């Protein structure tokens, strides 16, 4: 059971990671948790952070050039997240392929029916294998909260958290994805949703 | 020992490190060869060359993004240079990490005293891991004599620069010491002096 958890910058993914951990062992099963990108964990992960501050030159100019470390980073995940499918009942990813795509195609003005999309699905679910989530869960939030959220949780924000448009658009871009139902089923969620009945829910 | 072979697109470096190996061959040494990018074997290879078709969108236009995806890939062969280097005398590598300075300065029009050359070294060597080389044989070919033999090799200008930008890596001594040679020099006193 792979579960992957969305949403932009300061929608509070963690804490909704957090709740359904426990919601899911409180009934009893066994939960794994992994977040994207693998700081520490990854080389392309911590230059992509690095790049989101400023550094490595014209590195984040690019929107195809930041989506391929992210998805590089995923690609030296497949064990792991195999391995962790293999060991527990349900496996928790914070951040996932989705984000990619949402990302991409907001910095790129573009919708879900724009190209980086369907580059992003491509490239990652056919090329790099990776693994299709079950269920892919949306956490919504209000744009002010989180851009609000994220300002207050501030290490310094990044040049993604930092734009206020691309943060509205991505949202934008999110829901749409979840409607039609890219790269698998949805599930849209508010903050204030109960975990033991969204766990019941997935599972 | 570590050798590299450097230079740009045309300057025949297949060819010398064909007859390098077998002067080393011949002198009583084991040689091993590696190639890079490694086409075929590599995502961020592969994804890096496809960028340079036109594939991948925007991601060609960076310099940076370009280096970090051929930095990469050489990366992932950490463990096969050092299983090289453990199993033979001499280890002969078709490009390595100095072509990384030579074609981002190039873009850049940078110099190899550049921004760029010496992220490539802190990247590269520190951060992934690359052994340094013990020699870095540079195949120089002026623009002339490579233009008479994707984005990259369509561009004269790209390939004249990064060819101005190799000279100045071997005469500064940049990641380790330099050689110079003709697509002419004789394989074996070669050897003896990289011996
Ligand atoms: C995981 C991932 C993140 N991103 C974006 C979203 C965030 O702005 C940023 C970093 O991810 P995030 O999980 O927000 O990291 P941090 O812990 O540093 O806040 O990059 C992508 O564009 N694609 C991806 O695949
Ligand atoms: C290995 C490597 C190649 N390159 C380049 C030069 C070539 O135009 C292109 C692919 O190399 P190739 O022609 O030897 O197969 O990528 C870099 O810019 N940095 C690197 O580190
Ligand atoms: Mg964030």
């Amino acid at each position: 059971m792979l579960i992957a958890i969305e949403g932009v910058d300061g929608a509070g993914k963690r804490t909704l990671v957090e709740k359904l951990s426990g919601a899911f062992r409180a009934a009893g099963r066994s939960v794994a948790t992994l977040a994207f990108p693998r700081y520490g964990q990854s080389v392309a992960a911590d230059i992509a952070a690095e790049a989101l501050h400023g550094e490595h030159g014209d590195l984040a100019s690019s929107v195809y050039a930041m989506a391929t470390l992210f998805a590089l980073d995923r690609a030296g995940a497949v064990h792991t997240i195999q391995g962790l499918c293999r060991g527990y009942d349900v496996v928790i990813l914070d951040r996932y392929v989705a984000s990619n795509a949402a990302y991409s195609a907001a910095r790129l003005h573009e919708n879900a029916a724009g190209k980086a999309a369907a580059w992003v699905q491509r490239i990652e679910f056919a090329r790099l294998g990776l693994p299709k989530p079950d269920w892919q869960v949306l956490l919504a939030v209000s744009a002010e909260l989180a851009g609000e959220r994220s300002r207050g949780r501030a290490r310094a924000r990044d040049n993604y958290e930092r734009d206020a448009e691309l943060q509205q658009r991505t949202g934008a871009v999110y829901a749409e994805l979840a409607a039609q139902g890219w790269g698998g089923r949805w599930l849209v969620v508010g903050a204030d949703v109960d975990p033991g009945r969204l766990a019941a829910t997935l599972a």
